[PDB]
């Protein structure tokens, strides 16, 4: 029964935590303390991940370096204690955060890329010639093919230029030292509009510009290229366009093609005007709009525009190359190219003329699991099933050998793969063969496409490179994820996994079919580091592949500042429940090995600081986890409901679509106010900056997922890929269905968009299936869709609520559940109208566990309406079956320093003259008495309203616990504990660490033993309000 699950949830409904061990500083005492604390809070289990080692933190004197017998003994003891407590465990597939590295991996077994060298020679007889050696990572390299290409032009690929620059920004509020300048190493920097001029002694013919950076720089890709023959009259060549790119974009330079231009002068104009705000697929645009260029290389030889991404070396999307940039004369036909692989030093003969000797091979990409300690080394080849198996055998499998095997088999039941951060790869020893099987033709004659050298035509070159990227994405799934899935099943473990996008070339949804537990990620107060697109990848992936439990790495905080408590985490959690997550994992519980240092070890101040030495752990983490468990009990029930599927298209790479990107496709669904807010945000006038958190300056108009609650105004959608369309979709009763309960009425085929700008042509099999779905009744709306909703087609909104109300809907055999959550810090009363006809709603309170089965409701036009009142950040589930306190003198006892005071009136601890109270962080126990005049009458209900609580409070009346109050409304039901006459009142109030850390920083610690490696602090330098501020009142109801 649903009631029993809500009231007595199963262990599958409990939240979990990530558990990090820092710098090999680990103790058994701390292990016991941590795991008991986890059990006390109501956590179901933990993912044990050690982070860095003794070298990275020698000051901590760590005794548990990864893979030492001492470390293995800590792991064994952890399994022993989890077993004793009834907790389960997971581990990651490598040391550190990610991804699949270890000291057992050689360069040959690591991720591979196509590399090359080249040299121009006279044709005729060639004997004993030593060719240049391509890039060889740690000296590993293997030849594949040697081509000879007849030169298009005998002139040199680059020439000497004199480089100069000029500020063009004319005004009076310009810092002259930030205007364009070139340093002694030639690095170009600017904060203001400028140009950079290249002058050649003789006219130079340029066909592309290779942009070389030190780290990422969005602005560098926005140069406007101009040229002159005479030194004053300049003509437009091209406005350069930034390719879509993720944060891991430094492995390759960026080649921007232009129409072939012959000139003595080239000017590269720059202005920050027109800049797009930052996002996950224009990651560099998150940062200050300054220009910084290491080098511009102006090349003569023809290359495909943005070929480095198109070759699969790095995760990028750019438009196909225009014919005006690469025409037929710029391409090689296969007949022109002489294959010298056999004879190759080189000895053979060639027709007269000049030949480019293109020596192609492969080497390691150069990536490690760099956040590891003892387990650090090269990332495994993601296309080599033997290397993937080897990774599994040497870390995860050893947890069942080197510990206690029978205990390990009982408690270590989860195998985790985290979010990818090992770059991309476009080769392996089996890649040619896999390409041949999957794409239906041989890649090998076309291998120079992987260096961006065009063949046959631009269109043909880019059709083949798309096929290369497609193959890459398929091998991630069919090798890496398939092998690990087999391994997990072999070891009786559930497989959880985070995203592959936006660092490894992929269809970002595709791998979720191979795992048990798709896992998203959401950050707290960290706009520059949040991954809303990762969340939608994991949720869409789970929905379309029928994975019912959707995990989420939650609350990661780029700079924790010690003022965080559950009360300010609720709204954030709720909007991610609305997206579709149903098992939270706290990021992060750090192991604090010292029992006499608080709050102790952290991930160098990266939050959330969710651990035993939190001021609010014992009561606050427990109360929050109780709320979480009740929510998850219902949010794991049945199947999620979503009316709309949105096709993710045929470009590579690809992934789920953020709501903002569908606004031009569905302007009527989003509404006019959203259309207008997006116009302004994307215009991004003045490129404004914001600082959030302290010390992190970024693009103020960056999309913020807090502002995208219920963006379709009463419908939900999943992103939906080619795989799911062709392999899984069926039409039943006019809806598109998928195994595991997905059922969509609408299939949106979006307009061309930043991640699919061409757009990539629909394959015959996709057009056929679309038409089949169309004839069977699935709605394929014509775009842009301008009506408010789909009611004209018989598809009404699921839930009609006002703005800033987050929701989701699930359904199964026992009925329908709507989660409804207030995202504002205010009390609201509003109508909620649900697409449910003729059933009786109930209001189930997840904070308290109370069920109100007799709520008023109206039945209008075959919907059901209720009037809800929600306190700040309050949420509720709607389920459809199938007077002044007059206190005596307070005694207040500050538990952490034993100080006791007597006060008549309530007070803010932070305004006290006594420094040990002023800077106090921890718990204080308030004791008083109050008179209650009457016997409590039948059906009468009495609440003690607490007024303002800084930050949480546990109420006891005559010794009876009346609740831990942590979120609005700030009241406890004291009905059952009240007696006529004198009543005893005890309230335990707990704040956050911020005030005591400030005090300790200034030589005014309110007690002994305060220490943390977390050094970030609020910029404001204020003490936070602290304590039971009140006023206290009774609310007597019926
Ligand atoms: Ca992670
Ligand atoms: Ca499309
Ligand atoms: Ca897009």
């Amino acid at each position: 029964l649903l009631r029993e699950q809500f009231q007595n949830p199963s262990d599958e409904a409990k939240p979990w935590t990530f558990w990090y061990w820092m710098f090999g500083a680990v103790s058994k005492e701390g292990i016991t303390a941590d795991l008991e604390a986890m059990k006390r809070a109501g956590l179901g289990g933990t993912y044990l991940m050690p982070i860095k080692g003794i070298k990275e933190g020698p000051q901590y004197n760590g005794k548990a370096q990864q893979l030492t017998p001492e470390w293995w003994e800590m792991v064994r003891f952890s399994m022993e204690e989890a077993d004793r407590l009834g907790l389960k465990l997971g581990m990651h597939i490598c040391d550190g955060f990610a991804l699949a590295g270890g000291p057992w991996m050689t360069p040959k077994e690591s991720m591979q890329k196509i590399v090359w060298s080249d040299t121009i020679v006279d044709g005729g007889k060639i004997k004993g010639l030593h060719l240049p050696q391509p890039e060889a990572y740690e000296g590993f390299y293997e030849d594949i093919s040697l081509f000879a290409l007849p030169v298009k032009e005998e002139a040199a690929d680059v020439m000497p230029a004199q480089i100069t620059c000029a500020n063009i920004a004319t005004g009076n509020h310009i810092d002259i030292k930030k205007t364009v300048n070139m340093d002694d190493a030639g690095v170009i920097r600017s904060s203001y509009p400028c140009y950079i001029q290249y002058e050649y002694e003789q006219p130079f013919t340029c066909r592309n510009i290779e942009i070389i950076l030190s780290g990422n720089n969005y602005q560098a890709h926005r140069l406007k290229v101009m040229a002159s023959d005479d030194g004053v009259n300049y003509r437009l060549v091209k406005q350069l366009v930034p390719a879509r790119q993720g944060w891991q974009n430094t492995d390759e330079n960026s080649t921007h093609a232009i129409p072939a231009t012959t000139a003595r002068y080239f000017r590269f104009y720059w202005t920050p005007e027109g800049s797009e705000p930052g996002s996950e697929d224009m990651d560099a645009a998150k940062w200050k709009p300054n220009l910084k260029i290491k080098e511009l290389r102006l090349h003569r030889e023809a290359r495909l525009d943005q070929w480095e991404g198109k070759a699969g070396l790095v995760w990028r999307v750019a438009s196909s190359t225009k014919k005006e940039e690469i025409g037929e004369q710029d391409c090689y036909a296969l007949s022109q190219i002489i294959n010298l692989t056999d004879p190759f030093t080189l000895t053979a003969t060639l027709p007269k003329g000049k030949w480019k000797l293109l020596r192609m091979g492969h080497t390691a990409t150069g990536h490690t699991n760099a956040t590891a300690g003892g387990g650090k080394g090269l990332e495994c080849d993601k296309f080599n099933p033997k290397a993937v198996r080897k990774q599994f055998d040497n870390w995860f499998a050893q947890a069942f050998v080197k510990t206690n095997p029978d205990v390990a088999r009982r408690v270590l039941k989860y195998m985790h793969v985290d979010s990818w951060e090992c770059g991309s790869q476009n080769w392996s020893d089996t890649f040619a063969a896999e390409f041949r099987k999957r794409r239906g033709y041989d890649l090998m004659p076309y291998l120079p496409l992987l260096a961006g050298i065009p063949m046959e035509s631009a269109e043909r070159s880019e059709k083949i490179l798309r096929d290369v990227r497609t193959t890459i994405g398929e091998l991630v799934v069919d090798v890496f994820y398939q092998v690990l899935a087999d391994c997990a099943k072999e070891y009786d473990c559930q497989f959880s996994a985070e995203c592959v996008a936006p660092t490894m070339v992929s269809d970002g949804l595709l791998h979720y079919q191979k795992v048990d537990l798709p896992m998203g990620e959401f950050w707290l107060n960290s706009p520059t580091h949040d991954k809303p697109n990762d969340m939608l990848d994991a949720i869409s992936g789970a929905h379309i592949y029928g994975k019912n439990i959707i995990q989420a790495e939650g609350f990661t905080e780029v700079r924790g500042t010690w003022n965080e408590h559950p009360g300010i985490l609720k709204a954030l959690l709720d909007r991610n429940y609305a997206l579709g997550i149903n098992r939270l994992f706290f990021h992060v519980y750090v192991h604090n090995p010292w029992l006499d240092r608080k709050p102790g070890m952290t991930l160098d101040g990266i939050g959330l600081f969710f651990q035993r030495d939190q001021t609010w752990w014992n009561k606050g983490a427990k109360a929050f986890c109780e709320y979480i468990t009740r929510c998850q009990s219902l949010l794991q029930y049945g199947h999620p409901v979503a009316d709309i599927a949105v096709f993710t298209g045929e470009e590579m790479p690809r992934r789920s679509i953020l709501p903002e990107r569908l606004v031009p496709s569905l302007p009527g669904i989003f509404g006019a106010e959203r259309v207008e807010s997006e116009r302004i945000r994307l215009a991004n006038e003045g490129q404004p900056l914001r600082v959030r958190p302290v010390g992190v300056t970024h693009s103020a108009n960056m999309s913020d997922p807090e502002k995208w609650v219920n963006p379709l105004r009463g419908y939900a959608y999943d992103s939906f890929n080619k795989d799911a369309l062709l392999r899984l979709a069926k039409a039943e009763n006019g809806r598109m269905t998928l195994p595991g309960g997905a059922s969509y009425k609408v299939l949106v085929l979006p307009l061309p968009r930043p991640m699919n700008p061409d757009p990539a042509a629909l394959s015959p099999e996709v057009k056929q299936k679309i038409n089949e779905l169309k004839e069977a009744g699935i709605l394929i709306p014509s775009l842009p869709y301008k009506e408010d909703d789909f009611s004209s087609y018989g598809l009404e909104r699921d839930l009609i609520v006002p703005e800033n109300i987050a929701w989701t809907h699930r359904q199964g055999e026992q009925g329908d559940i709507y989660f409804i959550a207030n995202q504002l810090e205010e009390t609201r009363t509003f109508t909620a109208s649900m697409r449910i006809d003729g059933r009786k709603p109930e209001c189930w309170n997840p904070v308290t566990g109370e069920i109100n089965a007799d709520i008023p409701y109206e039945q209008k036009s075959h919907r059901t309406e209720i009037t809800l009142t929600l306190a700040p950040n309050e949420s509720v589930f709607i389920v459809y079956p199938a007077t002044g306190l007059e206190a005596t003198e307070y005694t207040v006892t500050f538990t952490a320093n034993g100080k006791t005071i007597q006060r008549q009136e309530l007070f803010d601890w932070s305004k006290e003259e006594d420094e040990q109270i002023r800077y106090y962080s921890g718990t204080a126990v308030y004791k008083t008495t109050f008179r209650w005049k009457s016997k409590v009458k039948e059906d009468q209900q009495v609440y003690l309203n607490l007024g303002k609580v800084c930050d949480l409070a546990t109420v006891r009346v005559n010794g009876i616990d009346c609740g831990t109050i942590w979120t609005a409304p700030y009241r406890a039901d004291i009905t059952a504990a009240l007696k006529k006459g004198v009543n005893e009142l005890e309230i335990e109030v707990t704040n956050t660490w911020a005030n005591a850390l400030k005090g300790a920083d200034e030589g005014k610690a309110p007690f002994d033993g305060i220490w943390t490696n977390a050094k970030y602090r609020r910029a404001e330098n204020t003490l936070l309000p602290a304590g039971l501020l009140g006023p206290l009142n009774f609310d007597v109801a019926n």
